[PDB]
C-alpha cells in the first residue's frame, strides 16, 4: 500500500567518506549556480577535514537512509529514526550514493561545520558552511535533524551562536530557516581575499 | 618640528591581553552600533580565546606602538617597522591601552581569526571576526600591516581564502578592503541562531 517504513542515521563522517561528502558539495555548486568556483578535490577533502578531533575543528554529520534498520552501537553516539513514508523514493542516482552493493544503504544528506567566535558575548558558535539534503528526499524533516544535531550539540558545549549564509534569492531554503527560528540579518555583506588577491601578499614586505 | 618617529609591533597576544582585547571589542560595538550586542566579559575571553595553539583556532595579533623601540627577539615572529609621522598623536584614552605605568607602549588595534573551510576549494582559510584600528591611529598604515599579516600567513599554510563581513553603510571601510584587492560580496546574508531560539533545541527529541 501507498506508505512504507524508512530509517535513518546521523554520524560523524570517517575520511572513507569522502567521495560522498566530494558529491554533495558538488550538487550544491550546481544549485547555487557557482560551479565556476568548484575546484574540490577528494584528495583535498581527504587532507584537510580529518586533522583534528571532531567539534573541535572541521567535523561532518552524514545523513543516510535504508528500508533496512541499521546495526547496534558501531562526544557524540548516532542518533535514529523511523519513517513512515510514501512508497518507494524516486532516486535516480541512489547508485552514486551507495556505501555498499549489496546494500540499501544510501547518503541522503549532509551538514559540515566548524567552531566560530562571538567577539561581542566573548563565546565560540559553529559556523555551519554546508547543509544540504539531496532532491528526492526533501520536505520530509531531515534538514531539521541535521540542523537540530549542530544546534543540540552547540547548547551541549554551552557556544552562544550557530550562523551560515544564505543566497539573496533563495526562497525555499530563508522559508526553512525562518522556520527554524533563524533571523536573516540584512546588514552584513561577505568580504573575500583570493586567487592572485590574496598570493600578492606574498611578495609585499611590510 | 612637525615630523616625528614611531615604532610600531605586531606580535600574538597571550592571555595576559585580555583587558586590551575586551576594550577594543566595546570599541567595535559602539562604532557598529552594536553595544545591545555587546555581552563580552574578560573572564569569557581569557576562558575561550586561548585553548588551542596559534592558528590552530582562535588567534590574535595585536599592534603596539612606541616613541621607543621594541627589545630585541623576545611559526611565526613579530613584524616590526618604523614610521616617521606628525608631531605627537592626540589619544586622551592612551592610559587605557598602556601595559605599563613607566612605559609608553600603547595597543593601537588589533585582529581575532580562526580557520574557516571552503567547501568548493577544499582548502581551509582563515575569518577575520575583527579588524580595528583606533581612532587616533587611522589612515598611517596600520590597518595594512594588520591584514597583511594574516594573509601571509594563509599563502604560508597554503590556505586558499581570507574572508570577514562588512556592514552595508560602511563606506570608510567598504573602501580599506576594496584597496587591499577584497570583493565585496553582493549575494550573502548572514543568519543566526542565537538565545531562547538556539536554547530551545535542548528540549527538541529529533
Ligand atoms: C547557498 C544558499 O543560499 S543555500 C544552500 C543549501 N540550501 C538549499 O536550498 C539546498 C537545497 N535544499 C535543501 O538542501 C533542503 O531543502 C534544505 C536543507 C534547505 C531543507 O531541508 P528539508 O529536509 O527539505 O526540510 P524540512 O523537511 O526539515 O523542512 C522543515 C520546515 O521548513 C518549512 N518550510 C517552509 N517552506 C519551505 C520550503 N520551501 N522548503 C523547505 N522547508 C520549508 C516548513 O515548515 C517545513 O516543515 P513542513 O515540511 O512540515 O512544511
Ligand atoms: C562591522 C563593519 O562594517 S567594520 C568593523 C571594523 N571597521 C571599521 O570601520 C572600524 C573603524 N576603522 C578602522 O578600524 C580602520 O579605519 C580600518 C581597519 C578600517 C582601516 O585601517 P587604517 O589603518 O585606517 O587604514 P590604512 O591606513 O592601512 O588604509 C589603507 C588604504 O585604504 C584606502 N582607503 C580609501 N578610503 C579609505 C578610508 N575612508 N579609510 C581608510 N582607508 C581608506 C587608501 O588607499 C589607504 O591608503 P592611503 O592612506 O595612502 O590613502
Amino acid at each position: 500500500g501507498p506508505l512504507g517504513s524508512m530509517f535513518s542515521r546521523i554520524r560523524l563522517a570517517t575520511p572513507s567518506d569522502v567521495p560522498f561528502i566530494h558529491k554533495l558539495i558538488h550538487q550544491m555548486a550546481v544549485f547555487e549556480r557557482l560551479t565556476h568556483l568548484f575546484s574540490a578535490t577528494e584528495s583535498g577533502l581527504a587532507s584537510t577535514l580529518f586533522t583534528s578531533r571532531p567539534f573541535q575543528s572541521f567535523t561532518v554529520f552524514l545523513l543516510e537512509v535504508s528500508r533496512s534498520p541499521f546495526p547496534a552501537t558501531i562526544d557524540f553516539t548516532p542518533f535514529f529514526k523511523t519513517h513512515n513514508l510514501d512508497l518507494p523514493i524516486d532516486d535516480p542516482e541512489s547508485y552514486n550514493f551507495s556505501p555498499d552493493m549489496l546494500n540499501d544503504v544510501v547518503v541522503a544528506g549532509f551538514v559540515l561545520f566548524f567552531p566560530n567566535y562571538s567577539s561581542f558575548l566573548s563565546k565560540p558558535g559553529f559556523y555551519i558552511e554546508d547543509i544540504f539534503v539531496r532532491e528526492p528526499y526533501r520536505r520530509k524533516g531531515f534538514g531539521s535533524m541535521l540542523l537540530t544535531a549542530v544546534a543540540k550539540q552547540a547548547v551541549k558545549m554551552g557556544y552562544g551562536r550557530v550562523e551560515w549564509v544564505v543566497l539573496d534569492w533563495n526562497v525555499n531554503a530563508i522559508k526553512f530557516y525562518e522556520q527554524m527560528g533563524a533571523q536573516i540579518l540584512q546588514e552584513w555583506r561577505v568580504c573575500r581575499l583570493t586567487g592572485d588577491a590574496l598570493e600578492a601578499f606574498d611578495q609585499v614586505n611590510i
